[PDB]
């Protein structure tokens, strides 16, 4: 099945998923100097006051911090989006090494990690409806540079031990996602894709300029992780990322001059 190795990488998925190689495929170097500015954006509008973490899985090629999305208590609005969308869960992507891990760059520039906060369009009812769409998705992508740490980060990191294996969860309540955003909410926005299998073009992409700084022990503590079950060959959890795309036939516009 899918993964990350040199066997079952990026580069193979499009056998089992054909989208791989479709028009509107994720993620994308962001050009900056190509990027148009879009004066009729709107702010981003994050309203996460009332979310409700509930666990953190380990799924065998990330982890996913899960909310409770049976209501509109985490929601993203405004900017490029029509409408209400609902948080349902975050995750990352990372590297083996700080030079390496983000799925988008910038002018070509890679940063250590990237930042995945997925939404679903209200209007189609659950998340496995909104996925069938092409506005069904709202990603706000933040980059992750290795220097000072996160402290909001923090909590996430120390429950890793907990969940080291696929297929192992924990208990994740109580945890506060304004404490990863950065100061600014200027934002690149494009049309795309989930960047992992099944690959569906449902994503309005919405990516802050603004990285945010994690500790090299914060990120040493990602990379503790395995890909594997528990009781098989120990694999490290790194390089889950899928590098860039061909952008085709789409316009990056930016939030910001
Ligand atoms: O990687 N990824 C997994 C699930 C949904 C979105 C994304 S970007
Ligand atoms: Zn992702």
């Amino acid at each position: 099945h899918w993964g990350y190795g040199k066997h079952n990488g990026p580069e193979h998925w499009h056998k089992d998923f054909p989208i791989a190689k479709g028009e509107r495929q994720s993620p994308v170097d962001i050009d900056t100097h190509t990027a148009k500015y879009d004066p009729s954006l709107k702010p981003l509008s994050v309203s996460y006051d009332q979310a409700t973490s509930l666990r953190i899985l380990n799924n065998g090629h990330a982890f996913n911090v899960e909310f409770d999305d049976s209501q509109d208590k985490a929601v993203l609005k405004g900017g490029p989006l029509d409408g209400t969308y609902r948080l349902i869960q975050f995750h990352f992507h990372w590297g083996s090494l700080d030079g390496q891990g983000s799925e988008h760059t910038v002018d070509k520039k890679k940063y250590a990690a990237e930042l995945h906060l997925v939404h679903w369009n209200t209007k189609y009812g659950d998340f496995g409806k909104a996925v069938q769409q092409p506005d069904g998705l709202a990603v706000l992508g933040i980059f992750l540079k290795v220097g000072s740490a996160k402290p909001g980060l923090q909590k996430v990191v120390d429950v890793l031990d907990s969940i080291k294996t696929k297929g192992k969860s924990a208990d994740f309540t109580n945890f506060d996602p304004r404490g990863l955003l950065p100061e600014s909410l200027d934002y690149w926005t494009y049309p795309g894709s989930g960047t992992t299998p099944p690959l569906l073009e449902c994503v309005t992409w919405i990516v802050l300029k603004e990285p945010i700084s994690v500790s090299s022990e914060q990120v040493l503590k990602f990379r503790k992780l395995n890909f594997n079950g528990e009781g098989e060959p120990e694999e490290l959890m790194v390089d889950n990322w899928r590098p860039a795309q061909p952008l085709k036939n789409r316009q990056i516009k930016a939030s910001f001059k």
